[PDB]
């Protein structure tokens, strides 16, 4: 049961992440996983709540990622650019991911769970930016600066470069997004010495 | 005439998906809302991606007329970039249902080709006329030589990152915010020393 809904869950994020939330009916997530209609409304009375579960899920898996990555770096410079590196829209699971966050942020114009998970775990990250930054501040190898207008414009600057490579802009690409915030981090961020 | 119809139909339909959802309009909620039948719609309209195709294509248009009476009498390059990210603000009513719609076309383009294509365009434009403002100020001496391209991908990238957390509602946001804080990266970024 605690397995059932698991891979109800899993399903349901890559169908949605790859055809769109509008556009997954729960047949879609039934056929794709071999039982009926009426197990997956057993689980989850209505479409919104298997996303809204499959998000809760996902922030959870993403966190856990981001405290791998960075439980052993001491150094703020370096753990910065780990951050900026989990971010980007890599083929496969993170370009997933981006995809089903796009349609949240529409979803969160209209519905207030949504709204409330996806900003609890925006700030989440966010606090992680600006925590990061005061600390490369105190190392001093960090411009002295705002450290929340910092976070600001660096997770905005992030979200609206992963819409372009998203949508396919032209020259663009997961490693010139890469490019284009590691430049933003050395030449913004990092201290001139 | 039926150039009217036409009009109505699109100028109704960009409404309703702004506030409702693309996949939450209906035919008969369009219909409902100008007195017409379904069969009218479907006659200019064979679907829905139409609607959302020529809806967007109008308001492409529109966007772009407003943008040249804002601008028109404008020669000074500070001025003018100020202007523009102004018009790209958030506010309250036909701005702020743009944005909407926006947020819903990024997904969607990750699905249609032709929604793609159109918001490429669109997108292009826009990029096209920052970078070209930002070298006529560089010409004129009030902003900084760096390049424009560059320069134009981080403006318009923040601006978009930005608006996300307007609409989502991140916390002490607020379009006086957004607007506070581009005209600091412009007058710290862009405008020279
Ligand atoms: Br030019």
């Amino acid at each position: 049961q605690s397995e059932a809904r698991r891979r109800i869950l899993e399903t349901a994020w890559r169908l949605i992440a790859r055809r769109g939330y509008h556009n997954v009916r729960i047949h879609d997530i039934a056929s794709e996983l071999g039982t009926s209609n009426a197990t997956i409304h057993y689980h989850f009375p209505s479409k919104k709540d298997i996303l809204l579960e499959a998000l809760r899920r996902n922030v959870k898996l993403a966190f856990d990622r981001q405290v791998a990555e960075l439980h052993t770096i001491a150094d703020a410079r370096e753990r910065l650019v780990r951050l900026v590196e989990l971010q980007l829209p890599t083929p496969g699971l993170l370009r997933d991911e981006w995809s089903v966050w796009l349609q949240v942020w529409t979803e969160s114009t209209l519905n207030p769970k949504i709204r409330d998970l996806y900003n609890d775990a925006y700030d989440r990250w966010y606090q992680t930016i600006a925590m990061t930054i005061r600390t490369g501040q105190k190392q001093g190898v960090f411009r002295d600066q705002d450290a929340d207008e910092l976070a600001t414009r660096l997770s905005a600057l992030i979200d609206g470069l992963g819409i372009q490579v998203l949508t396919g802009k032209r020259g663009c690409s997961v490693d010139h997004m890469r490019q284009h915030l590691n430049d933003f981090i050395e030449h913004n961020i990092v201290e001139r010495r």
